[PDB]
């Protein structure tokens, strides 16, 4: 909350990875864990490990008297330049305005000309943050001032600020993307009811104290250069989403736990649960709390099966992704997974089947399964483009589209039984329902194909 008590100071100095997890340990049994002490903390063993160092072991101390300091420093910064006696604040509730006053409070302290700037210790020693930096800052400045009803707000690309009853208040904090309109200030509102991936369609996460704890261990970031991650960052974000899981703060934040596979996979705990039980309580997560509308969950769950060669989950698991991103529209500011659905569509993916042919010139490309799930991926971009802004396919993907159906016979092929919605497989989009023939033919014809997939 506000002020640091001895119950966390008698834990310093923080000489080790577990002393730091047991620092959070202890903050998360509190009602309401301290932002601002365990984001400058995180944030300057960070700064100390993310660098190339000789010497085995190693850890950076957190003195006490250090984090103290910047934390009165940022406590007085936000205290001395938000009179809340100006802001009415009725029933409990932030109001607006108080809110963007303290957006412009940690907007305007931040420098006017990359990694490793996602904490409040970058923002407090050299007035650096990235984009959802500044809508964490603005939450840690919110408790800091006792709001206890501002919270972070999170989607698959973006971040802002939720407050009031129930977080029904939305407020814009920070920029998205690089030469957008600034919309600080603004309800969310537009964004979901355009039915933008960036928004979700309203099933963002709300955090609570405890997810916003997870948020920053999430924001943890070990890479010290393009060829090498700190493992003891790897480890202290590791065992610090395990404590989180242990105490069901996980629950409904499925990139976590898409997260926490990934860590699995590179290094596994003994006893715990395997990375594929991870990813598909991610999924689960998903499902349960934001209706089944998030494309990462599979999205990770594929790239383990694909690093695990597992072709046929793969490729299922892609499936899945357009199967969630065909009920929305692809917007000026959804760049992100289109540049994600583009590599996996034409990089990823070829390579894993060319990958698989040169196997057989020594079997999932005799699955017809493997290529229904390939037209399902498909078809859940066309109807993705259906109804959008902007059109999506462009001849590239043409190209990719046919090289991939090439990988698999005729005979393969015939197999699946393709329905016109209105193996055996439903189509959607007008695109892919129009060629349902030509993706059939014993021989592929490269230019009709490339042509209905391109059409307006
Ligand atoms: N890129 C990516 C991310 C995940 C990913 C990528 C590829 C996969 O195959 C599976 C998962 C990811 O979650 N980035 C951070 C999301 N933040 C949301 C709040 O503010 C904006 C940033």
């Amino acid at each position: 909350a506000m002020g640091l008590k001895a119950a966390q100071k008698t834990l310093f100095p923080l000489r080790s990875i577990d002393d730091v997890v047991r620092l959070f340990a202890a903050e998360l049994g509190r009602e309401e864990p301290d932002l601002v002490l365990l984001s400058l903390v995180l944030g300057f063993v960070e700064h100390f490990l993310a660098v190339n160092r000789v010497g085995l072991t190693y850890f950076p101390v957190a003195d006490l008297s250090i984090i103290a300091a910047l934390y009165a420093r940022f406590t007085a910064q936000i205290r001395g330049a938000v009179d809340l006696s100006l802001y009415p604040r009725e029933g409990g509730v932030s109001s607006r305005e108080l809110v963007k006053k303290v957006s412009d409070v940690i907007w305007n302290s931040l420098s006017r000309s990359r990694a490793h700037i996602q904490s409040l210790f970058s923002f407090i020693t050299g007035t650096k943050l990235d984009s959802s930096g500044v809508a964490f800052a603005v939450v840690g400045a919110c408790q800091a001032l006792g709001l206890r009803d501002v919270h972070l707000a999170l989607s698959e690309d973006h971040a802002w600020v939720v407050f009031g009853p129930n977080g029904e208040q939305t407020a814009e904090v920070t920029w998205h993307g690089k030469g957008n309109e600034d919309r600080r200030g603004q309800t969310v509102n537009a964004g979901v009811a355009e039915r933008s991936w960036l928004y979700l369609k309203g099933s963002y996460m709300r955090c609570d104290r405890k997810m916003e704890v997870a948020f920053m261990v999430c924001a943890i970031n070990p890479s010290i250069d393009l060829h090498t991650d700190s493992l003891e960052l790897l480890q202290l974000q590791q065992k610090l989403l395990w404590l989180l899981y242990d105490l069901g703060h996980l629950e409904r934040y499925p990139m976590a736990l898409g997260n926490l596979a990934d860590l699995e996979e590179l290094e596994p705990t003994p006893g715990r649960p395997d990375p594929l039980t991870l990813y598909h309580k991610g999924i689960a997560s998903a499902k349960t709390y934001y209706r089944d509308e998030h494309i990462y969950p599979y999205m990770y769950l594929a790239g383990y099966h694909c690093r695990n060669r597992n072709v046929r989950e793969a490729l299922q698991a892609w499936a899945d992704t357009a199967t969630v991103i065909q009920d929305y529209n692809y917007c000026r500011e959804d760049e992100e997974i289109y540049k994600e659905f583009f590599e996996v569509a034409n990089d990823v993916i070829p390579n894993l089947l060319k990958e698989a042919a040169s196997l057989l010139e020594a079997s999932a490309l005799q699955d017809p399964e493997c290529f229904a799930h390939l037209l399902r991926f498909y078809d859940g971009i066309c109807k993705w483009e259906e109804g959008s802004p902007t059109p999506v396919l462009h001849v590239g993907w043409a190209t990719f589209l046919v090289q991939s159906l090439g990988r698999f016979e005729g005979q393969v092929r015939q197999k699946v039984r393709i329905v016109s919605g209105t193996p055996v497989l439903t189509f959607q989009s007008e695109k892919m329902k129009g060629m349902k023939e030509l993706l059939v033919a014993t021989k592929i014809n490269s230019s009709a194909i490339k042509l209905q997939l391109t059409a307006q």
